[PDB]
């Protein structure tokens, strides 16, 4: 359907441009017929550099001429059970730092990227920062207590987050967790969307 | 601050409409000093009925005429610590259906309302529907066993979904949810954006 | 109407962060009656500084709480005869409250000294422009070292949203067609 | 390019999921060393449906992959001379990728015979439209049974996302400027 949606999708910004096949064609080098079979579902094949030159001879952008993500829903709800959940090593500037064990997502909301986080490290002091990340985070402490820090890592806010704790961090907000000094291990649910 | 953002959005509006002072103030039947007075700020007192003439005859909404929701963060951070939390009652065309359990919220993400939700009745068989809401929700099983129930209650797609289990609900899904069948009660959190 | 719309986003605001009438009117120094009132269409009268007020305590904004422009189309159109409609002359064309960011408008420039142009200080939006008639002098960016172009009748132009601009007859008046969208 | 968008689009969105080179090479029958390539600039050959079976594993679109139109404009703006650009005759004005939505045209409308009007099926997008010369009657909504009317020079009409409408000249030429954004 990549095709397929590509076909449709060329179809009506050709129309909206108002070119026909022999227009397009010859700003490409191509032959109408080709570009006919385009509009047809035969583009499978185009490169990703060959989809650019489209676009932009188009004014637009590669988005614009292919379909959204899909639905992968069951009557509008996905589930995901706790044993089918993916794991993921987390090395900062290379210690272990997290665990990333991946909750349920869906191309319908392709920026929610839910998680359970396993805080390793115990020890504030050798808190390792992100740069920030694009999208908001919500974050509840599921156990343990957690030690967070956020804004300039070399003068940062901070917080002792007990669990039942919840936080909210905006995007681009530099941010960097660990257990409390001592503690041991926590654990955090993170939701970026 | 909303009398002040009116003012500023005010002259705005007014300007890309290429109105004067006299123009807009005619049309409202107001004098051009009064108009003069809102750009200024003092429009606080006009009533929610002369914002919708005002943004009528300016073409547009009054949304379009107020400022965004505002800014409650600390450095990009608001957390919420477990006291401080709100509790409701949720009665459900009433008999105690679940208790709500606001987690933090802020003004940068409006539409962000995560929820520790109590899962009060545990038979199935009188599950209570919703109509479904505006916006997605994700849930994870925070404790016990959940039965979920979604789409026609008539004849609804069912799961039971244990402890660590997570779900993603899209908008206007009509959903409904009980403890698993004679486990007394369960606990979820559920992340509405 | 303003009252029934805020009355139907007021009450679906509320039940989305669990509130009942009697948790909202402890926020605003109402009693929950009165709540009930304005999700019954009866908020006409609530000032801008209360609806402010009530914005801020659902965590929202007053727009998320007002009802969208309107519909003043004709089964999707609207039109404008000609008739029903110092730097520059707007002769303003036709408007609609489903695209309020559309203003366009067939413009006057009386001017003809391009030393004399006077810059905007840019403003939101895109705005396309056709030359109608005569000669045009275009200036943009920064008023003190701005980019300039002789745009002769029939020339089409495009200025990106805050980019200041000015316009004036080429030295020694033009009439252009400007859309904001 | 294509393929440096691609390249940082893909990490981001790799990243974002919580998956390292061998995660990612798993799920497209490619080593990690091939991953590690397409985020170096080096993805410039994978095909439409290879991008199609990249954004899937990645649980989005290609869309989201794939760099936005681009920028062809000159500090803001960018413009269009007169000579740069069987129902009707499109003469083409000032386009830009920065607002790929916005085509602006001056529409010739050779039929003057309304019952021999033919419509479009609706497009994408609302269209401004301005009488640039002669009579023009309009039709539009459901072609077996439309609103229609007569705009003279001046007259300006907007018709909102698809709906479809047809134009011709008043019973017994026109030209308009027609603004799809
Ligand atoms: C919890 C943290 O937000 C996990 P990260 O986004 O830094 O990978
Ligand atoms: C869990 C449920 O989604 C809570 P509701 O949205 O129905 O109030
Ligand atoms: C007049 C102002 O100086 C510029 P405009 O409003 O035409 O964009
Ligand atoms: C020509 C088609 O029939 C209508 P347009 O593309 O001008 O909107
Ligand atoms: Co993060
Ligand atoms: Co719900
Ligand atoms: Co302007
Ligand atoms: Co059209």
């Amino acid at each position: 359907t990549a095709s397929t949606g590509f076909a449709e999708l060329l179809k009506d910004r050709r129309e909206q441009v108002k070119m026909d096949h022999a227009a397009l064609a010859s700003l490409l080098g191509e032959t109408p017929e080709t570009v006919a079979a385009w509009e047809n579902g035969e583009g499978g094949e185009l490169t990703l550099t060959q989809l650019g030159r489209i676009a932009h001879v188009l004014g637009t952008s590669i988005g614009a001429l292919t379909p959204p993500a899909g639905n992968d829903l069951d009557d509008g709800v996905i589930i995901q059970m706790p044993d089918e959940r993916p794991i993921l090593k987390g090395v900062r500037d290379n210690v272990d730092y997290y665990v990333y064990n991946c909750l349920v997502r869906t191309k319908r909301a392709p920026s929610l990227v839910p998680l359970v986080v396993d805080v390793l490290t115990d020890n504030p002091d050798d808190a390792k920062f992100n740069s920030g990340h694009a999208g908001n985070e919500f974050l509840f402490v599921l156990e343990g207590e957690i030690h967070m820090k956020w804004g300039d890592k070399e003068n940062p806010k901070e917080a002792l987050l007990p669990t039942g704790a919840s936080m909210f961090v905006e995007e681009h907000v530099p941010h960097a967790f660990t257990a409390a000094k001592g503690t041991g291990s926590a654990k955090l649910i993170a939701v970026n969307f």
